[PDB]
């Protein structure tokens, strides 16, 4: 019955470390939620860039890794740079489906 | 424009075996399109069911496996078992964004 829970807005230095958080409104999330993250500019085609917690696609830039920190997913974007300005989105996952959160604006200052 | 090609309906019998087929309009299908298969059934909220071509999650029967087939990426259900009834939808993606198929409407008898 969770919902899947991020901060609207988070900011970051140029060529600073920003970690954004995906959680769930029940409890902890885990593995086997199989957090995915989703990276979208606005009016843009949504991209895929973590899947199953922290794995990467080709195309997802280094400066990127997913893992959990506490009881939550997060997306760590290392040496920040002006195009990472854009909503990133988690997806959770169980035996009963999928559902997104609302989304994290990152401006890069 | 690029499309994801699926079949619209197919027909297994109880205890068959069926292959779901996921093609690009714009070549052929590689790993390098991280395949993700998702299972609609009736009245219920889609489920991830395959990610990465071939990864399943810890709820996805055994009876469902990922593939390369061909140009295509595939969905072979064995088994087929009443409640395999459902919509499958494949996704395929590319350094640019994210597409789904339209759907094949599997009917077991
Ligand atoms: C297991 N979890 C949490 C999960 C898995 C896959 C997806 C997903 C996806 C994307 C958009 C959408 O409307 C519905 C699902 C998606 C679609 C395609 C791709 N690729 C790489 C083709 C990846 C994720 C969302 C959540």
């Amino acid at each position: 019955q969770a919902v899947v829970t991020q901060e609207p807005s988070v900011t970051v230095s140029p060529g600073g470390t920003v970690i954004l958080t995906c959680g769930s409104s029940t409890g902890a999330v885990t593995s086997g939620h199989y957090a995915n993250w989703f990276q979208q500019k606005p009016g843009q085609a949504p991209r895929a860039l973590i899947f199953e917690t922290d794995k990467k696609y080709s195309w997802t830039p280094g400066r990127f890794s997913g893992s959990l920190l506490g009881a939550k997913a997060a997306l760590t974007i290392s040496d920040a740079q002006p195009e990472d300005e854009a909503e990133y989105y988690c997806s959770l996952s169980d035996v009963d489906g999928y559902l997104f959160g609302g989304g994290t604006q990152l401006t890069v200052l």
